[PDB]
RNA sequence: UUACCAUCAACAUGGAAACUUGGCU
RNA sequence: UCCAUGUUGAUGGUAA
């Protein structure tokens, strides 16, 4: 999995290695042959010998495991519980630990409890901070911070993943709300939690009839107020007579006093506030220092608690005091080329100011086109044409006076009458200008456009072309993004590998129409990766669906055979939108139909076929290190070990402003292409470039974008198969 | 629907929710 | 009773 490309570049992973040794612990079960209801009968079944079954266990339904060997290895208690006691017939036995799948969950479970020893609370998962508050005293608001950590196992052992978040929080009591209100979705859906015993409290529903006169029965003794109560309890008064009360019930009842209270969350009234939402931005979008600070700030709350440190030494694992550091490599930036002419990119890699200025490859003299509004929107279109006019013979093109055509009004139904009396065999695009933005009129004008009488079409808002000092911009990408949608090539990057068909494919997951989960399919057809065949396959099937994509795979095989004159050597698939939960079905399922039918074409072809999945989330953040100082990596940063499980890796791509840059990650379930990893990376590298809707990198290869982009368009506008003359195009762009 | 990326709320169908002191009302 | 897989509003940034 190793590759030496670039040059180094020293890193570091919000990762806490976990140097974690699991020896002498084993899965004791316990069991009893009369069943017992109560898990805390279990439990205390077992405290009930506790000095023997241990004074460290981990008991979650008979599956004891206890940090150290038991003397005895076969152990038989008969003990009598509280209730009748039935003779329980406790007696340990042994199963081993090897197979490590259940070291992680003993992790998982000691972990959780070492993160209580502290004194963090719980208002979820995260276990956010109470001790240490980011005040924002102009709102009355207050952010907790808070972690959430995952114990995993890497290629470096085990790691603790950690990743720090926010949780708002107000000052302003619940009365105070109130006060202000003068409805009931806001503070059911709220979360109020008291300050005096910390712990979060949900509402379900108020009652307008209750006040603290009102008496609860006490440690099932006599009736108290909750005056009295909480004077009794915590030393406080509450001074309003009849205020709301807040019925609480968990899955009896209990009466929170709304004076005491302190709602959290945002309201939609503080949430539509601009400065409130402007000013909480900064905070929650942390650069990469300030996360370091929390990071660091959480390792020494762990490290000298010396709770959760006795708890660590007695299950026998060490933990470590600094964040992951490694040394990753950074590839060199990558040559862009165009008509005679060749930048470097930049360190933040993006070249929209030289795309504006140099010329494109391949350009499509726009000759015969016309433009669809309606009258209300006739200076904005003229005067975008005349922009169009201006910007184009800069970059290459050669467009001429469209043609001019008027719709009767705003109605879908007169655009469509419009369009099918315009279209004609030597039209080449349809420019149609939307008043407004309306899904339905879209779709429609999409379904004519792309199906019946397919004609490659740009759609655009009468929203982006009213703004000056910015519509030179506007029409300098709609330029470009017409040039795409006639088979012209923008720009093009130097790709050493011959006779290398390059497939991207994404599903559209959706329950909107009939739960088709619409896939696609994206294929290159020249050397340089600069023209593309695409196609659709919905199906309502599992299997079948696969025959479609066996189908697609096919005829752009075939097509390639045509527009070459000869077949792929090697066909790489980069797939797309496989989370965590699916993972296998692509590599034991989707594969072999791959690898099955490629003999119809040659004797005994084969094509070297290669598989790669993509994920664009993960819990993995990477920090370039310079000196003592944090700071985000740039574009074309390779991680391939230590943070890595089997044969993947993290590249960083894109260039972020704000805050922490995500990398992507790329696994290889299926390898037989017989490139070498460093290749692959570097492949994979380069086709972030090839997206022609932005001049720059983005997060995914251009192949799956692409495809991601025809299934979209697909699935939520046509509900259809597209017509087949368009497919050598990019007509989704 | 000119494009790409960082946060964050509601509506759909994947798990789950034990510790611990026992103890919030 | 909460977090995941998501499908969608309203906020931020960029673009000589
Ligand atoms: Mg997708
Ligand atoms: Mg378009």
């Amino acid at each position: 999995q190793r590759g030496s490309s670039g040059q180094p570049v020293p890193v570091s992973a919000n990762y806490l290695p976990l140097k974690g040794n699991m020896d002498g612990v084993f899965k004791y079960a316990v069991g009893f042959n009369p069943p017992v209801e109560d898990i805390r009968s279990r439990s205390q079944l077992l405290n009930e010998h506790k000095e023997l079954i241990g004074l460290t266990r981990v008991f979650d339904g008979s599956t004891l495991y206890v940090p150290k060997r038991i003397c005895e290895q076969r152990l038989d208690l008969m003990s009598t519980r509280q209730t009748d006691g039935a003779s329980i017939k406790v007696t340990i036995s042994l199963v081993d630990s090897v197979k490590n799948r259940d070291v992680v969950q003993l992790m998982n479970v000691i972990f959780k409890r070492i993160l209580r020893s502290l004194k963090l609370q719980r208002i979820g998962r995260d276990y956010y901070d109470a001790n240490s508050p980011l005040e924002v005293p102009q709102h009355k608001m207050q952010l907790w911070p808070g972690y959430v950590t995952a114990i995993n196992r890497h290629e470096g052992g085990l790691m603790l993943v950690l990743d720090v978040s926010h949780r708002v929080m107000k000052t302003d009591t619940a009365l105070d709300f109130l006060y202000e209100l003068y409805a009931f979705k806001q503070l059911v859906g709220s979360v109020v939690l008291t300050r005096y015993n910390n712990r979060t409290y949900e509402i379900d529903d108020i009652a307008w009839d209750k006040n603290p006169r009102c008496a609860f029965q006490d440690h099932a003794g006599s009736q108290i107020t909750f005056v009295d109560y909480y004077k009794r309890a915590y030393d406080l008064d509450i001074t309003d007579l009849e205020q709301p009360l807040l019925i609480h019930r968990p899955k009896e009842m209990v009466c929170l006093v709304p004076e005491l209270c302190a709602m959290t969350g945002l309201t939609d009234a503080a949430r539509s506030d601009f400065k409130v939402m402007k000013d909480l931005a900064v905070h929650t979008r942390v650069p990469p220092e300030k996360r370091a600070e929390s990071f660091r700030k959480f390792i020494q709350r762990l490290n000298t608690t010396k709770e959760a440190s006795e708890l660590l030494h007695s299950w026998g694992l060490v933990l470590d005091s600094r964040m992951l550091d490694m040394q990753g490599r950074r590839l060199p930036p990558e040559k862009i080329l165009f008509k005679h002419s060749s930048i470097v990119a930049n360190m933040e890699a993006d070249w929209s100011r030289e795309c504006l200025k140099e010329h494109v490859i391949s350009a499509v003299s726009l000759l015969d086109w016309a433009v669809l509004f309606v009258r209300k929107d006739q200076g904005k279109a003229t005067d975008f044409v005349n922009m169009l006019s201006k910007v184009c013979p800069p970059i290459g093109m050669e467009v001429h006076e469209p043609k001019m055509v008027e719709v009767v009004n705003d109605r879908t139904e007169s655009y469509l009458r419009a369009l099918r009396e315009l279209i004609a065999p030597r039209l080449q695009m349809v420019v149609i200008v939307f008043p407004t933005s309306r899904d339905d009129r879209y779709s429609a004008v999409k379904k004519l456009c792309c199906i019946e009488s397919p004609i490659p079409s740009q759609v655009l808002i009468a929203r982006t072309i009213t703004q000056q000092q910015k519509l030179r911009s506007v029409a300098q990408k709609v330029a470009l993004q017409m040039n795409a949608k006639l088979g012209g090539e923008l720009w093009a990057v130097e790709i050493p590998l011959k006779s290398c068909m390059v497939v991207g494919i994404d599903v559209y997951h959706d329950k909107s129409y009939g739960n088709k989960s619409i896939a696609g399919f994206v294929a290159s057809t020249n050397p340089s990766f600069t023209r593309w065949y695409s196609r659709t396959a919905m199906q309502e099937q599992s299997q079948e669906l696969i025959h479609e994509l066996k189908l697609c795979m096919q005829a752009a095989l075939k097509k390639y055979n045509e527009m070459n004159q000869s077949l792929p050597e090697r066909i790489i698939v980069f797939r797309d939108g496989v989370g965590e939960g699916r993972e296998e079905y692509v590599s034991e399922f989707e594969v072999p139909q791959f690898n099955s039918c490629f003999s119809i074409f040659g004797e005994n072809y084969c094509p070297k076929l290669a598989v790669v999945v993509v994920q664009k989330r993960i819990t993995t953040r990477i920090f370039g290190r310079s000196g003592h100082s944090y700071d985000n990596p740039p574009p074309g940063v390779i991680v391939d070990h230590t943070i890595t499980k089997s044969y993947d890796f993290y590249l960083v791509s894109q260039h972020v402003r704000q805050g922490t840059v995500s990398p992507t990650y790329y696994r290889v379930i299926y390898d037989k292409s017989g490139l070498k990893p460093d290749h692959l990376q570097r492949l994979t590298y380069k086709l972030t470039h090839m997206y022609y809707n932005w001049p720059g990198t983005i997060r995914t290869p251009a192949p799956c974008k692409y495809a991601h982009k025809l299934a979209f368009l697909v699935g939520k506008s046509l509900h259809r198969d597209p017509a087949h003359e368009l497919s050598d195009r990019l007509f989704f762009l």
